């Protein structure tokens, strides 16, 4: 829909969806966040692309378009070889086409980069599994090279595909895509660059999002480096503490709305939190923490309904009173507690408060002696 | 779609869906099965109820009507209670409006059956969850009472929800769901009985099924039987360990046509397994395997290859060689391993063999000597 709301009890092993993605671009030109870019600048009007966000490098004529994530950019493939290769969603098809049309009329040389789905049609329920397309034009050679990144793993010795069962299997869309890419030209204008996959090794999703990141800023210039084979060490490395934390937290703690990211992305901005974000966090993890699981439900409850109300009785024309803060410091222990610690820790750094009490002490009317 | 495929690597952890719970109907005629109904006879073609399969207690004059599981029977519900008290699906509506009218002319006393899926519509993401209505009519009184079975678990103090905390919080259906069966009603003919829920203690759909084969046989006559604080012990001697494989062999290993089921609940039948099942639950485990996870992806791969050969030879106007019979025998320890192994334990049980061998020797062209 039109917001993105705090998901309490969200973390990196629950999976990703396009909202989510859509979501933690807002991170691009965050300062305190390990996938601001720096390297680049929004573009120049000039020339956009629909459904994509344009970027001029710092140091290029280099420009690269990165897609806004659509629950529509998905391949089915068969995995039974005896099958058709598969399918690729219309509009991903679309976006190819589109891109093949921009290229077509390009001075600069650019990079375009379209996270998506793919999935095996073949399996009773088959897994959704992100990863992520880059094609990238040079207007010398007239040329296109295709390229998906992929996170799940490679090639145990054991779990090792024969070339003979590789006849009999496929387990990437690959085949399809190819055939897609080579479907969104006919001008037969661009030499077509040789396709490749990469991979490492549902946390896939996070590895897609630093990837986007580091495919621009790989942009500066040269050297690809994702985990396995070339580049980094290992997969601790590349996808970081710093990295994780700051995603959990950006869909667990923040409530953002698209006009906010992609206002946010058309032009160099952070988004920094609004105390209103705070509210909403806490709304929702009260309304989750009726369900599921010492501090009892109706403790945490009892405590965040006080915080809610103390929080946005301070957004009015009015002040706290003394009573108010008292209760609330009988209640800082449980609000500190935990994951709903968690929550207001996050949003306390980003309100800059050491603590509530210091968060709420101005604006308490005294006026009582006593 | 028209066939329930069989799903290896499916347990009951792994959540239920509508045709998977629809599928598990089969056990009710099956006598190997501890779901097996020897309580009722199929009904009398007479009065059908379409959406749903007609049973006589073979104790009795009450008619049980067991209603076929739909992706549409659904609730949701807000847990804010500021909220309006939430929604149900058009669908289920009607199955309600239908029995009422199905009641309104009616000689012998009824008991319906529908298997739906209940689910918050507040939280960011929300878990559907599998839970059981059911509405008896007895024509003496004119009456129906609705009753609803429920699995999550039963009020630890902690998780306790305040009676003030109620004010603020759903966390249930109930309430839109006694609006749509007081508004099913109104020819102001039925006096609606009093609105119930029975809780125990994603495992919830198993125990789902359990409770459709305890509502049906309890009407033999009384004393309907859940786990806590009425009838059973624990929710171990419910759903029993028979219990659960039984489920898990019928999703994991076979492959059922809709027209199967329904032709099996519309009369009396068993469904004996095909030998073309235990084929296809190979090719699928075959399929599976190729992705995921000693033994090697290719040993697995290599093995069922075989064996599917040998398993459709036996099908056509030939019968297997003894060089075939030889290669099997070097193959059925890598077969007999681990699930693979499960799965074929699975059919030679139900196809009458003690081993593979066992299974394929007759059949063997012997003619060369040596
Ligand atoms: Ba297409
Ligand atoms: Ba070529
Ligand atoms: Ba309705
Ligand atoms: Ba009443």
């Amino acid at each position: 829909t039109s917001i993105y709301p705090p998901e309490t009890s969200w973390e990196v092993n629950k999976g990703m969806n396009s909202s989510r993605l859509h979501k933690l671009y807002s991170l691009f030109f965050d300062k305190s966040s390990a996938f601001y870019l720096g390297d680049d600048v929004s573009v120049l009007e000039d020339k956009p692309l629909t459904g994509a966000y344009g970027f001029q490098s710092k140091k290029n004529d280099q420009q690269i378009f990165l897609f806004r994530p659509d629950s529509d950019y998905v391949a089915g493939y068969h995995v039974d070889a005896k099958s058709d290769a598969g399918w690729v969603n219309d509009k991903l098809d679309r976006r190819l086409s589109e891109i093949s049309e921009f290229c077509s009329k390009a001075t600069q040389p650019a990079t375009f980069i379209l996270p998506f789905v793919e999935m095996p049609t073949d399996i009773t329920k088959g897994v959704q599994h992100q990863v992520l397309l880059t094609i990238s034009y040079d207007p010398k050679s007239k040329q296109l090279t295709p390229t998906v990144y992929d996170s799940i793993g490679r090639d145990t010795y054991s779990e090792s595909l024969s070339s003979y069962f590789k006849g009999k299997y496929r387990t990437t869309c690959d085949e399809i895509l190819t055939q897609s890419i080579e479907k969104a030209i006919k001008s037969t204008d661009f030499t077509l660059g040789k396709f490749t996959r990469a991979a490492y090794n549902g946390n896939c999703g996070s590895y897609t999002f630093r990837t986007i990141k580091e495919v621009i800023s790989s942009s500066a210039q040269g050297t690809e480096v994702k985990i396995p084979g070339s580049g980094y060490i290992t997969s601790n490395s590349y996808l970081t503490s710093q990295h994780v934390q700051d995603i959990e937290s950006c869909i667990k703690y923040r409530n953002l709305g698209v006009v906010d990211i992609e206002s946010a992305l058309t032009e160099g901005k952070t988004l920094p939190v609004q105390l209103s974000e705070f509210i909403v966090a806490l709304e929702d993890y009260g309304k989750l923490r009726s369900q599921q699981s010492g501090y009892s439900k109706t403790a945490k409850l009892t405590a965040v309904e006080l915080l809610i109300g103390i929080l946005n009785d301070i957004k009015g024309k009015n002040e706290i009173s003394e009573s108010q803060y008292d209760k609330l410091v009988k209640e800082v222990d449980c609000l500190m507690d935990s994951s709903l610690g968690k929550l207001v820790q996050f949003h306390l750094k980003n309100l800059g408060a050491e603590s509530l009490q210091k968060l709420v002490l101005p604006c308490v009317k005294f006026d009582d002696t006593i």
